[PDB]
């Protein structure tokens, strides 16, 4: 089947796209059943390595800067809503600085009988209890959730599921941020604080171990599968804006 993979890279984050694109081929979508379709949102005219592979689709999108670039990601997925219904069956989002290390496959695709959602544990909060989750604790916010509840702390570096179930997600949170905008609030950990609520209302069919979000340099009780490139390396410099 045809699986769609969402990817955002604006400003200088187009430096991350390449090693990701190559790694995606080596490891993602290996066995013939599956065909990969890149949906890239960039300011830039040119994306590596284009021309050559049809599937990859460059989608024009300007720079909104921090924090709007991760806050309004879901409005970015809806500019092309109708397109995602005819050309895709499953959806996924990968962080710009992600990288593949070990093969992937059908193990991450939600069963069709379930809700059809996917989340991933956060690498820093997988060994911690509810007391330490960094949700949003302001009542007037749509991302408000108090103490003693919430099962996990999901990260926004990876999320997906069936196209239907994921678009409804995209459409849901789009209102939630917009509603906050009229209430004059910006959530603390905007991509996540919003998402964690949604995964609280409707917990994903799958929760992926932080092996799929492996920070570089770290020592975890896991085998690397998908990796997080370290931004404070002198090649990247923390700062892109
Ligand atoms: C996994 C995690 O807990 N990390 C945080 C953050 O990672 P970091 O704060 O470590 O990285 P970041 O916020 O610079 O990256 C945000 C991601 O959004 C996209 N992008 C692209 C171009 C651009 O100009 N700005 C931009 O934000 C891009 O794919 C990038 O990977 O981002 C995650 C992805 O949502 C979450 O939101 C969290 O806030």
């Amino acid at each position: 089947m045809r699986i769609g993979i969402l990817y955002i890279c604006t400003g200088k984050y187009d430096i991350f796209w390449k090693d990701f694109y190559l790694s995606a081929e080596r490891y993602f979508m290996q066995d013939q059943s599956f065909i990969i379709e890149y949906y890239v949102f960039t300011d830039s005219p040119k994306l590596y390595d284009e021309e050559n592979n049809k599937h990859i689709h460059r989608i024009k999108q300007k720079n909104l800067g921090w924090p709007d670039n991760t806050l309004k990601r879901f409005h970015i997925f809806l500019r092309i809503k109708e397109q995602l219904e005819r050309e895709t069956d499953y959806l996924f989002f990968f962080n710009a600085n992600l990288l593949f290390t070990s093969p992937i496959g059908k193990e991450i695709l939600p069963p069709s009988d379930s809700n059809g959602l996917l989340g991933t544990m956060h690498p820093g909060f997988y060994n911690k209890p509810n007391s330490e989750f960094t949700y949003e604790r302001r009542d007037a916010s749509t991302a408000y959730i108090p103490e003693g509840e919430g099962r996990y702390y999901y990260a926004g570096g990876l999320s997906g599921g069936c196209t239907k179930a994921y678009l409804k997600l995209c459409t849901t949170i789009c209102s939630w941020v917009d509603r906050d905008a009229t209430n004059h609030i910006i959530p603390i950990w905007h991509d996540q604080s919003l998402i964690n609520k949604y995964f609280l209302d409707n917990p994903p069919a799958i929760t992926l171990s932080p092996a799929y979000l492996y920070p570089e340099g770290w020592l975890l009780p896991f085998e690397p599968i998908i990796l997080i490139r370290d931004k404070n390396k002198p090649q990247y410099g923390g700062h892109e804006l």
